[PDB]
RNA sequence: UUAAUAACUUAAU
C-alpha cells in the first residue's frame, strides 16, 4: 500500500518513543491542556493496534421507481421501512451501486434509527470500501452525516479504525473520516489518535496533510485533541520538513494557529536536526523562517548557538560541506549585526580551511563575505 | 450608475432636438430610401421610452452545489456521447425549469442551457425561454452566461421566441452595448431581420452618442451597420445620427472611429459636405479639442472638398463680434496652435489669408494676449511684434 | 478587425 511504503520510510512512530516527551511539549504549550486526557489517548492510540493493509470490498428501472416514489412523498416511512428491512441482504453492495447510493442515501434520511441500525449493521464493515468508492462515497458519508444514536456511531468507529489511516490517503476517504469529527470527544478521538501515531506517514500524503489541517480547524476537536497532533507534528518536524506536503502543515502550524509557544517549540526540537534539515532543499527554507523572525528572540538564539557554536564545529562542518544546499543556506542566514557578524564570520572561515573548499560556483558568495 | 456618466457627458438626445434636420441629413445621402420608414422610425425610437438604468441579475439561491454539480457533468457527458433521446432531455430541461435561469450564468450550467436549446424542440425552448428572457441581458452581460444568452438568441427559430428575446432586451439595449460581452449579444439579434431587429438601431439612434463614445458599443454601431442584415433606412437612420452628433463623437477616439468609418465608407453621398455643415455650428468646442480639431483640420486641407473647407472657414473667421474665434484663441493647449496650423497651409489664397490675419489680430488684442509661448508665433503672422 | 468560458487551491455520482 502507500501505508506500507510511507511506513518503510517513516520508522517506528515517534509517538511510541516520545511518549513522555509529547507530554511535556503539550503541557509547555501554557494553554492549560488536561495531560490525563492527552495521556489516555495516547493510551488508547497505543492499545488500538488494528492498523489495515489494504481496504477490501433490483435493476435499474426498479431503483429508480423507488427514489422517485421517495422524492414524490409517495412513500409512508413505515412503507419506506418495509422496502428497506427487505433489501438488508443487499444493501451493502447497493452503496457502491451507481443507482443504489442514492436509494440507501434515502434509506438513511427517512427511516427510523432501528431500521437505520440494521442497515449499518450490515454496512459497517464495509463503510470503508464504500467509503472510497467514487459512487459509494456519497452513501458513506450520508451515512455517517446522520447517525444519531450512540449505536450508529460505535458501529462507524469500530469498522473505520483500522481503516482510519488508509482514509487519509484516499481522494475521497480522507472526506469519510473527516465526517467522524461530528461524533464529538470522546467518540471522534480515533481520528486524532491515527492522526498522532501515524503524523508521519499521514502528514507526507497529498490527501492526508491537507484531511490534517482541516481536522485540526474543525470546531469539534477538543483542545487536548488539536494539543496532540500539534505536539505530534512538531516532534516529527524533521520529518514533515522534507516534503512539500509535511510543509504544508509546519507552515500551517506556524501562521493559521493560536498554539502559543509554537515557533519556540518547533525551533527547540528542529535544532537537534540542523544538518539535515539546514541541508535539505525545502527544510532549510523553514529553518531560516525560524530564524529570521525577530519578534522570536529565544528562537533565533537557540537555533544560532547550535548552528555555528557547535561540539566542535561539526554542526557547521556538515551543512557548508554539502554542495547544493549548505553554504547557499549558512551565506544567507547572515546576510540579512557588525560585531556578532564577524564572529560568526570567524568560525565560518575556519570550517572552510579544514575542507579545503574550492572558489568555484558554490563558494564564490560566501568566501567573499568572511 | 455608469450610464448616467455618459448622458451627463452627452446631454439630451440630438435626436429628440432634431427630428426633422435627420430627416434632412436622410435626404441628401442618394440610395433607394423609403424617406417615410425613417421617419417611423424616429417615432418608434421616440414612443418607447422603457430605458433601463441598470442590469439586476436573476436572484442566487442557495444549493448543494458539489451536489448539482454532478448532476450537471453526467447530463452534458450524456448529451455529447448520444446517449439521450430528444424526449429524455426535454424531461430533464422540463424538471429545470425553476432552475435555468440561475444555472445559465453557471460555471457548467451555461454548457448544459445551451444544449437545452440546441436540442430540445420548440415549445420546450419557448418553457425555458419564458423562465429565461426577463434575465437575458443580466445573462448577456456574464462571462459565462454570455455563452448561453448568444447561444439562445442565435437559435431562435420560431416568431414567439424572436419576440420575447426583443421585449425582454429592450429596456438594456443601450446597456448592452456599453458591455464588452453584452454588445455581441444585441449584435446576436440582427439575425432577426427587418422588422424585427429595428430596436437594435433605434437604440442606435437615440443614444448614438452615449454609444458612440464607448469602446464597445462604437464598434458594435460599426459592426451593425455592416452586417446584411441592415436594411438602407436603419443605415441611413443611425448614420445620420452619427452626422448631428459628430461634435460629440469627434471628442475621443471610439466616436472619431465612427466618423473616420464614415468618410472612409464611400457609400453615403454627400458625407464629406453633410459633415462639415453641422460641424462649423460647432466649431467652439472641436477646435479647441485635441483630437476634434485634428478632424476639422483635414475637413479643410481637403482640396477635392472646396465648399466644405469654404463653410468651415467662414464661420471659423466672420462670426458674430467674433466670438467663436475668440472662444477658440482664449483656449491654451490647442486653440492658438490649431489657427497657426490652419494659416500655414498653402491652400488658403493671399486675399482671403489678410482677412484672416484682420480678424485674429483684433482678437487676441481685444483678449489682450499676452506675447509668451501660447501667443508668440500666431502674433509676429499678423503684425503685432517681430 | 472589441471579443470572451468560472471559481477552487484536496474533492467527487
Ligand atoms: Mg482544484
Amino acid at each position: 500500500s502507500e501505508f506500507e511504503l510511507r511506513r518503510q520510510a517513516c520508522g517506528r512512530s515517534q509517538l511510541l518513543k516520545s511518549r513522555v516527551d509529547i507530554l511535556e511539549v503539550a503541557r509547555q504549550f501554557e494553554m492549560r491542556i488536561n495531560l490525563d486526557i492527552v495521556d489516555s489517548m495516547i493510551a488508547s492510540a497505543i492499545e488500538n493496534n488494528k492498523v489495515a493493509t489494504e481496504i477490501l470490498p433490483f435493476e435499474a428501472s426498479k431503483l429508480r421507481e423507488i427514489r422517485k416514489n421517495i422524492d414524490s412523498g409517495f412513500y409512508t416511512q413505515e412503507e419506506i421501512e418495509v422496502i428497506a428491512r427487505s433489501m438488508l441482504d443487499d444493501v451493502a453492495e447497493l452503496s457502491s451501486d451507481y443507482l443504489g447510493n442514492t436509494v440507501v442515501q434515502k434509506f438513511f434520511e427517512y427511516c427510523s434509527d432501528p431500521i437505520k441500525e440494521a442497515m449499518l449493521e450490515r454496512i459497517a464493515p464495509y463503510l470503508a470500501a464504500i467509503g472510497i468508492h467514487k459512487n459509494g462515497t456519497w452513501a458513506a458519508q450520508k451515512i455517517i452525516d446522520v447517525a444519531s444514536t450512540e449505536k450508529q456511531m460505535d458501529l462507524i468507529v469500530k469498522h473505520l479504525r483500522p481503516y482510519t489511516a488508509l482514509l487519509y490517503f484516499d481522494q475521497f476517504g480522507n472526506y469519510v473520516a473527516q465526517c467522524c469529527l461530528r461524533f464529538k470527544y470522546p467518540k471522534n478521538t480515533f481520528l486524532f489518535e491515527v492522526m498522532a501515531r501515524h503524523c508521519c506517514e499521514i502528514g507526507q500524503s497529498r490527501f492526508g496533510a491537507r484531511a490534517i489541517r482541516a481536522c485540526l480547524e474543525n470546531e469539534n476537536a477538543t483542545f487536548e485533541q488539536q494539543a496532540l497532533v500539534v505536539a505530534s507534528i512538531i516532534i516529527n518536524s524533521h520529518l514533515l520538513a522534507t516534503n512539500s506536503n509535511g510543509m504544508l502543515l509546519l507552515t500551517w502550524l506556524l501562521d493559521n494557529s493560536f498554539f502559543r509557544n509554537r515557533h519556540r517549540l518547533l525551533a527547540i526540537h528542529l535544532a537537534t536536526h540542523l544538518h539535515t534539515t539546514c541541508t535539505h532543499k525545502l527544510a532549510s527554507t523553514l529553518i531560516f523562517k525560524l530564524i529570521n523572525n525577530k519578534q522570536e528572540p529565544e528562537s533565533r538564539n537557540l537555533l544560532l548557538k547550535n548552528l555555528f557554536f557547535s561540539e566542535k564545529d561539526n554542526v557547521l562542518t556538515y551543512i557548508l560541506q554539502d554542495q547544493a544546499v549548505g553554504p547557499s543556506f549558512i551565506h544567507k542566514v547572515i546576510t540579512y549585526g557588525r560585531e556578532f557578524l564577524a564572529q560568526f564570520h570567524l568560525v565560518i572561515k575556519r570550517v572552510l580551511i579544514n575542507i579545503h573548499a574550492q572558489p568555484n560556483a558554490v563558494y564564490c558568495r560566501l568566501m567573499e563575505e568572511v
